[PDB]
């Protein structure tokens, strides 16, 4: 089977979800196989020459977002204490969670990179009246969601700034920055951590939630010629998925105060009930999408994409019980 | 039985070597259950407090040295490329890998921390005759051991220091800095690596080699009331092993660049070849400490501790292939 063949099947609704959970597992599984070492020794070695190599280096409607995600329309793993945890709780617990680990205190400044809809902002926003929080976001449709927000909230503590973040120049400084499962996106690592330094004084803080495998790094692109999945979800060669401890070796500018994980299972229950909401409310999805795409075929193309994102997140998240893929956790000062 | 009764058995040399190196097995394996935790969340968070808990915090004659260890009285981890490479052709390959990793090149100053008989700070200074190498002890004795060598090599390249580093205050840098096997006994961890920085230039670099534990740390000391070893090794609580990746956590000062681990079957079959040197030698080494020792009794105590250290030793790095207890390295530039 080419790839031409697997795609052809899955677009047309051809592969149930056993056979295509199955499908992607089998390609995670071989991503296992290529980032664990069989010593130490050649564990390191593998993994700072993926750290050096480093150092070298249309929008969906927000009435369809809504039909997919949870209330605050949270793109990121969300926390889940029960196994009756609803996804609405599961991202209220999760932004508690930054709070209670970026030590978030009533009269700071806050900035949130790569704000996505802007749940976390609101959040901070509505729980520490006397902070300033800025969202800080390349999409203007997330700018504008979040503005129309806080005016429904009632919020007078809420700004958000319109900038690709490697662009974005300023001499302003805060008092916490955060970033939330934006820094996969980011080509220049030591580049980035070096621009958040600037924006932070002596007594700031920053935290970053990441996307990690445990042991390994590596890029999110094809395994080999029968991996149809990771140039399917990711097109481009534009996430990379770091280490537990990849950040640990980008303390030029920053020095390390506390590193967590948060075990992938959690993950596994986000995507799972974005996947099942997005099922629950497929009629609804289709009609949304239909003004803006054109054609049925391009919204089942649009819908295809997202539901097999998912499918393919639960695989990798839930691997071994969440002990392959999880989210890594980083609290920092400046130097 | 109690700690008393084994440490009977063994004073009196009635504990076999195959029953001697099962008990000191289990102590270790014991260990292991200890620091490996079910999940990478728990493993983080065990680490972390471990690196947090840190952050609050007679002499054998030369003549018996050279009896039992190599040709240069390396104290230290060596390096086996064959089977039958010799004591002392492993400590002179290492001594090349540090000198390899370290970056030395000839004119450059450097200092030893802890440089023990000097094998290192001779290596150096033969092989870059432009290069001034200090060594930095606190035993007098191997002050007087170096500086005698020194002058039958016709070395002119040569000073020694003696100093507790932890007290010794100096505006002098150097333009490399080596750590060998030294930062176990180091009781303030971030405040040595600050000395070590006000002592390099913006040119500088750092190398440390360390034992470690691949996924954790753990003081040296006694793991349950059965270990009548640990505490026999070191009557102090005087030495931490530090996990493969601790000194990441030790960043406020400066900043890594590479980062290596040696598997332990090197630290093994150097400890091993220390055991049967001893043991080949053993008459001669009863008799060389007689007179400084006073009794037979004394004497044959000395070496109880000495050889039980090196059969201890043998069954912690070799513990499932060398990929438990082995080496770590890290080269590190000034902030
Ligand atoms: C996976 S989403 C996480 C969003 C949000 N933090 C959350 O937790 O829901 C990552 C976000 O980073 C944003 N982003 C990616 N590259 C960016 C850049 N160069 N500048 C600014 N934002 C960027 C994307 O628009 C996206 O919303
Ligand atoms: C395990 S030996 C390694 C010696 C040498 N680097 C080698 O590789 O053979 C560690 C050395 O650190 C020295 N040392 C321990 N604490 C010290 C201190 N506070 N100041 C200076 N030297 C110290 C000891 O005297 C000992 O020689
Ligand atoms: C459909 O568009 C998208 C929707 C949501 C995301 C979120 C992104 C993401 C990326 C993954 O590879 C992943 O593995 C399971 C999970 C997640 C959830 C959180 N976050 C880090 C990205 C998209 O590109
Ligand atoms: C007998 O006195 C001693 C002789 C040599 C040492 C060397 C010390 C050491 C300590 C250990 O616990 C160990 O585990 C196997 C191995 C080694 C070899 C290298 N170095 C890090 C310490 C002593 O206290
Ligand atoms: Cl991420
Ligand atoms: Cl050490």
């Amino acid at each position: 089977e080419s790839i031409g063949e697997i795609m052809g099947k899955l677009m047309q609704g051809e592969i149930g979800d056993e056979e295509l959970s199955k499908r992607i597992k089998e390609i995670f599984g071989k991503r296992l196989q290529w980032g664990y070492k069989p010593t130490h020794q050649q564990q390191l070695a593998f993994n700072l020459d993926f750290i050096k190599s480093l150092k070298e280096m249309y929008e969906l409607p927000s009435a369809f977002l809504e039909a997919a995600f949870g209330k605050t329309i949270k793109q990121s793993g969300c926390y889940f204490k029960d196994e009756t945890t609803t996804i609405d709780e599961a991202e209220e617990a999760s932004h508690e969670l930054y709070c209670e680990r970026a030590q978030i205190k009533d009269g700071q400044t806050v900035l949130d990179i790569g704000c996505g809809q802007g749940g976390l902002v609101l959040h901070i926003a509505q729980k520490y009246k006397n902070c300033h929080v800025t969202g800080l976001t390349n999409s203007k449709a997330q700018k504008n969601y979040i503005l129309m927000q806080a005016e429904k909230l009632q919020l007078s503590n809420v700004d958000v700034i319109l900038a690709d973040v490697t662009k974005h120049e300023s001499d302003k400084t805060y008092d916490r920055i955060l970033v939330i499962e934006t820094i996969a996106h980011m080509k220049n690592i030591q580049l980035f951590m070096k621009k958040l330094s600037t924006w932070m004084t002596e007594d700031s803080l920053l935290f970053v939630d990441h996307i990690c495998h445990k042991t390994f790094s590596h890029h999110f692109e094809a395994i080999d010629e029968d991996d149809w999945y990771s140039g399917f979800i990711f097109p481009k060669g534009c996430v990379t998925i770091l280490s537990a401890s990849a950040l640990l070796y980008f303390q030029d500018d920053v020095t390390i105060l506390d590193h967590w994980v948060v075990n992938g299972m959690h993950m596994a229950r986000s995507v799972d009930a974005w996947r099942k909401k997005l099922d629950k409310n497929m009629e609804l999805a289709r009609e949304i999408l239909l003004p803006g795409l054109g054609s049925k075929e391009a919204v089942n193309g649009v819908i295809t994409h997202i539901r097999t994102f998912c499918m393919g997140g639960y695989e990798q998240f839930s691997y071994n019980n969440g002990e392959e893929w999880m989210v890594a956790q980083m609290l920092f000062k400046k130097k």
